């Protein structure tokens, strides 16, 4: 059984998972057998359809063989010998081709390794210390960015941190221009870095206010700080050149992971040759025995080129998330339940709302969407949903990642199963 | 070719290289286009035998087949979900059996992500926040270890970081027990952890001094400060179960990687049940979308599973070295140049000079010029290693008799050329 395995899990593995977080996404156990599409398959043999996927990377689902093949073939060939490889140059390119902001990257493991050196580079090349965020705007677990009562509280993250860990980096509310200027005004002279999600897709899917992204591109480049787009999850997702494409606005410093990749642990940080003129003489700092190993640049490689041969891929996208937010409206509205849903291509929040809550309401910033939330019976939501078969996380805050595997016919079995579980709330 | 290739590689890639200290490693370019065995391939189709290896995880060389298909064949099954999966808990078996100190782990991406999450828990289970290191020791690049590389000093090793970022992090020389005894009698109830190489491999491959560990573990023990082994390198490497086996210490918490995964990128730290005691009620910290991944413990099964199914292997890996030591100790007394040489196993240094028992005794033997100079040689010849004195060898099953007398004639053409 699922619990029971589970249990054997947590014999070997402390608390069940390696992330504290995704230790908390299965509260009705789930261990995978199995995988491949959008299908996940358990140990009881059970099918279950997913709308989380693994948190972002899997554009075309799970087993995706025209990138397996490729990773495989480099298994085959030499995976990791630390030297430079003739891959390492077809991956910068197929980044610079893709992405407008990025001439030039350096890889890492993951995006917290990424937003770490990333940010280390803004300090070095100001000589300067302090860093904006926004709040539920997540880039990694490293020491200088782990965040969790006012927006403008910084409430360190994990327990043991140094005291002083948080010390040079501050925050603000999402799509908050007031307070942003004010900050401005006040210390603009004084920022290295101003790091965002430039869509925030780990706090509901709340996209940029008109003109927000570009109010920062003026008082970065104006103050003389850099403006670090984390695209993580954004990147080849929301567009083939991420947000920034999409927005037309361009950061100093890009982060990528995820799609990139197409699950295989790897991550990015570039810029255009200015900013990254540090790196290119080696004066400041990145590292990893395993950054830019040449499994990771192949599956780069396999990836963005499958990608860029595919000049309608967010087209079709589009028409898949569209279909799935018409088809998960109707459900709620027939069942008579007032729901918020957020959507930005395949990158989709649907959140149950509370009774007392304003339908009509548009939610700026985390807060704001946390309010209308009805937390517990969501929970209950997903549980109800895991049974018929279709796995989203609990945590109403939690984006779904959809895919090309997630078909019309998907979508139909979804709604089913989302219609069900509802009548059972 | 392999200059033209990397001026290349240069226009997309800042500083040529990810890594900042692997940008530095080829002075004398070489761009790999296929690796296999202990052997590399060039652009330039020219065949290198290789002593680097890629920094430690090839413990049969390139291109495992027993661990490549099995990686693979999860590919097919599915990579990365971010949920439980039926590999976790063989996985964790795995390491939890051929490792003493440990009973339940978490995985991690790489060794930085590793150290960092495994301090936090001291400074967490503790509930104090000072850290001690030793001088050239290399724990990752996270903030609060990232030291440059008096004894006491402590330097940041990297622009940008924040000013504080070492406030809590202390530092002795390596096999110095009065040091650490004056530190621990005045200091030993404020000490969250004490992290160490239990064997120093990135600078030298120094040992421990006879009884070193054993005051540590004591002194530790007594003041309630947790032992953290980084046996990212020695961890299935100096034996079975690393250097806790070898020297017969147990610490509390150990960082694994490298021959862990056999190249693929997998980190993990744990301990016995006490020590994670935090993070089996997930009250600690520790994350990454990556980590535990599928085809990341796919590899880490694969790979312990054929080390436990070669109970002889630390046995044959000993007569590697030794042959390799022999074969290089002749090769430069014949030559007549001096050189310093450690061994563990098949962890090795090779030092050209102009017993010491830490990083500022040994770096003062020795000749970094021409140390340098002889691996552009080696190079050449067809040989490659670090050019810096103090990066180990890494050794493997595939660096056989035959190999091994190929790099003497190497190393004694390299010679003859200095
Ligand atoms: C925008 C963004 C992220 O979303 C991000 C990681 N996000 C997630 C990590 C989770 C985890 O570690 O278990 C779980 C997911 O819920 C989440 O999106 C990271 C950190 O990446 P990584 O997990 O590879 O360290 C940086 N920037
Ligand atoms: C002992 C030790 N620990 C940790 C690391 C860091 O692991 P990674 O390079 O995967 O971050 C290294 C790298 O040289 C190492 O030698």
């Amino acid at each position: 059984t699922n619990a029971e395995s589970l249990d054997g899990i947590k014999s070997v593995i402390a608390g069940g998972v390696s992330s504290s977080m995704r230790a908390a996404a299965v509260p009705l156990p789930l261990v995978v057998r199995s995988a491949g599409g959008c299908l996940l398959r358990d140990v009881e043999d059970g099918e279950i359809i997913d709308l989380n996927m693994g948190y972002g990377p899997h554009l075309f689902g799970y087993a995706d063989r025209e990138v397996l093949d490729a990773v495989a073939d480099q298994f085959a060939k030499g995976h990791m010998t630390g030297l430079p490889h003739e891959l390492d140059a077809r991956a910068g390119a197929l980044i610079a081709e893709l992405v407008p902001g990025v001439e030039q990257v350096r890889f890492a493991n993951s995006g917290t390794e990424a937003v770490a050196s990333a940010l280390r580079l803004a300090r070095a090349t100001t000589g300067r210390t302090l860093v904006v965020t926004f709040e539920g705007h997540y880039h990694g677990w490293s020491e200088t960015v782990l965040r969790a009562t006012r927006p403008t509280d910084v409430v360190p993250g994990a327990l043991g941190m140094i005291p002083e860990a948080l010390a040079h980096t501050v925050q603000l509310g999402w799509n908050d221009p007031d307070a942003l200027r004010e900050l401005f005004a006040r210390d603009g002279d004084r920022i290295a870095a101003v790091i965002v999600e430039p869509v925030l897709a780990n706090a509901g899917v709340i996209p940029p206010a008109p003109g927000f992204l570009q109010l920062l591109r003026e008082l970065t480049g104006r103050s003389g700080a850099m403006l670090v787009f984390d695209e993580v999850i954004t990147g080849f997702r929301v567009a083939r050149g991420g947000a920034q494409e999409r927005y037309g606005v361009e950061p100093d410093l890009t982060v990528l992971s995820r799609v990139m990749g197409g699950g295989f642990p790897v991550a990015a940080f570039g810029g255009r040759r200015h900013a990254m003129r540090m790196l290119a003489s080696n004066e400041a700092h990145h590292a990893g025995v395993y950054a830019g190993n040449h499994a990771a640049l192949r599956a780069v490689v396999a990836m963005l080129g499958k990608i860029r041969s595919l000049p309608d891929l967010y087209e079709r996208l589009e028409d898949t998330g569209q279909y799935m937010e018409d088809t998960v409206r109707e459900v709620f509205a027939t069942e008579k339940r007032p729901v918020h849903i957020n959507r930005v291509g395949t990158l989709m929040s649907v959140a149950l709302l509370k009774g007392s809550a304003e339908p009509s309401a548009e939610p700026r910033d985390l807060r704001q969407l946390a309010a209308l939330v009805d937390f517990p019976r969501h929970r209950r939501l997903q549980t109800l949903a895991q049974k018929e078969g279709v796995y989203f996380h609990p945590n109403a805050l939690e984006p779904w990642f959809l895919s090309t595997a997630h078909t019309r016919d998907v979508i139909d079995k979804v709604a089913g199963a989302l219609q069900r579980s509802l009548v059972g709330l």
